């Protein structure tokens, strides 16, 4: 379309922390990473603007022109809410109507076709669901992704309750994207990400028993944290390749990672938003993950 492009059936849309001073134009990231799809992080509640803003403080409309330039090369975005630090819109809103108004403002500002709710903190899932019922009614072309904490012993944690609530309320669930990272008791590697995927598969089958195996895998995305994780385990380039190959084999819906600006070598084991604390060359993880899309027709 004019001001929105198709996202492939099997896509890779890594997270960009939009608040960083190092922020490049999205078109430049497309050239460097090899993907022209990104998840833009994060919209939070800003007290200053009394509504949505990047990192809860940066004007909502700041990146509109970057998104239109990305669309000129056929790229497209997913807009993410939430993340590791609040306050979330869904926490601050007094009513589902107010919450829906805020989500819709973000949709309309970016002509968004896909929203991602990266819900790490405790929330009122009922209030979220009621807002999303309004959103999907008023903006029926917009897909909803839910990006949630996960663990290889359980799959989704409290996030499972969020999906259960969405399903029962009749809120569309286009993507369930466990964050396969930061378990603390066991390392963030390919083996554990695959265990998470299998657990989430079983979880979604319980919610949606009428869906085929392939329908369930299509709903699933996986998001590791590249290189050093907050718990000091390391998701290596070898882990990345193994996970990509598993993901291709299982024809899952998507991959992403945290994060684009971390795809640079850095001092060993140091946690930073600007590098990944491993020695792999610039953009190495990006190029491996792009292979997931390439298997299914993508070329850039
Ligand atoms: C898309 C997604 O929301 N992205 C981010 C996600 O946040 C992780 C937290 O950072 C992490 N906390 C630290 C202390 O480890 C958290 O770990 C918990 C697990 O969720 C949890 N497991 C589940 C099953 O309950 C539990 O067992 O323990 C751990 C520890 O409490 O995990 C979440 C993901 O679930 O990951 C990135 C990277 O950390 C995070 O990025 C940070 O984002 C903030 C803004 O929110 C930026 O200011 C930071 O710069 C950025 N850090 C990195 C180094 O760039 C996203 O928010
Ligand atoms: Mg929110």
């Amino acid at each position: 379309g004019p001001n929105a492009n198709p996202i492939p059936e099997h896509f890779f849309a890594p997270y960009i922390d939009m608040s960083l001073s190092v922020h490049k134009p999205l078109v430049e990231y497309a050239k460097l990473t090899g993907t022209k799809y990104f998840t833009l992080a994060f919209i939070l509640y800003s007290s200053v603007y009394n509504g949505p803003a990047w990192a809860g403080s940066i004007p909502l409309e700041k990146f509109v022109d970057e998104v239109r330039e990305l669309r000129e090369i056929g790229g497209e975005v997913i807009i993410a809410f939430g993340g590791a630090v609040g306050p979330y819109l869904c926490q601050q809103a007094s009513t589902p109507e107010q919450l829906a108004e805020w989500y819709i403002k973000v949709i309309d500002t970016y002509n968004a076709t896909y929203l991602d709710f990266a819900i790490e903190a405790g929330i009122d899932a009922d209030k979220l669901a009621d807002a999303l019922l309004i959103v999907q009614r008023e903006r029926p072309w917009v897909k909803f992704s839910f990006t949630l904490p996960s663990d290889p012993g359980i799959g989704l944690a409290g996030g499972y309750g969020i999906i259960e609530t969405m399903a029962k309320k009749g809120v569309r669930v286009d993507r369930v994207n466990p964050m396969t990272m930061d378990y603390y008791w066991t390392p963030s590697n390919a083996e554990n990400a695959i265990k998470v995927a299998e657990n989430v598969f079983r979880q979604l089958k319980q919610i949606y028993p009428e869906k085929s195996d392939e329908e369930i895998w299509k709903m699933i995305g996986l998001t590791p944290m590249i290189g050093v994780n907050d718990d000091k385990s390391v998701f290596t380039l070898e882990d990345a390749q193994q996970l990509v190959d598993w993901a291709i084999q299982h024809k899952i819906g998507s991959l992403a990672f945290w994060s684009v600006d971390r795809d640079h070598p850095g001092p060993t084991g140091e946690v930073s938003p600007l590098h990944r604390g491993t020695n792999d060359p610039d953009w190495a993880f990006s190029h491996v993950f792009v292979k997931f899309m390439e298997a299914f027709g993508y070329t850039f």
